[PDB]
């Protein structure tokens, strides 16, 4: 699609086998969601906001299907103020700013 | 342009006379720029996410040009740790996600 920015990007993904509502987010570099379980083994990653670092859960290769495409790869997994897809995932799906 | 999200989408504005570096950043709602000088009346804004909030300086109707484009908005003025160019802004300019 082509989605405008007049409101929020908010987009359903889903990750394991549950529906979500997340944001598609240029400024974020990695893709951040709200305290779920994922399989696996995670690694630590520092992320930075706007209010300063924070620890976060690193988890790879989990799959990741973003309204509809599917993408396989690193997703954070945190006290984000709301789920984000960022570039790590936006750029797997071949979304771009167009203007 | 299309701008690819294998890097930051980081581009040049001009605002206030200056040129400044700014990230467009569509999970932010608005604009928000390092400390300077604005013109005008402003009111302070809380903004956060991740790591939490700062206050800002919210000043309306503010000329920025964006790659060559010109558009009025809200920019946010705080100690932000990077400069970004909201969806309040990217709107002005036409830009739209595309994937
Ligand atoms: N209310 C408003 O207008 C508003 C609020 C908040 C801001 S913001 O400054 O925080 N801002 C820009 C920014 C800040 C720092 C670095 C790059 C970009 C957010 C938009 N894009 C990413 C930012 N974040 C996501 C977010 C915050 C709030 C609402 C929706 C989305 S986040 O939680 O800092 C985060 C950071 C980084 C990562 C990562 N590494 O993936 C993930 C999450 C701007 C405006
Ligand atoms: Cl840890
Ligand atoms: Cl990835
Ligand atoms: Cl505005």
């Amino acid at each position: 699609p082509q989605i405008t920015l007049w409101q929020r990007p908010l987009v359903t993904i889903k990750i394991g086998g549950q529906l979500k509502e997340a944001l598609l987010d240029t400024g974020a570099d990695d893709t951040v969601l709200e305290e779920m379980s994922l399989p696996g083994r995670w690694k630590p990653k520092m992320i930075g906001g706007i209010g300063g670092f924070i620890k976060v859960r690193q988890y790879d290769q989990i799959l990741i299907e973003i309204c509809g495409h599917k993408a396989i790869g690193t997703v954070l997994v945190g006290p984000t103020p709301v789920n984000i897809i960022g570039r790590n995932l936006l750029t797997q799906i071949g979304c771009t700013l167009n203007f």
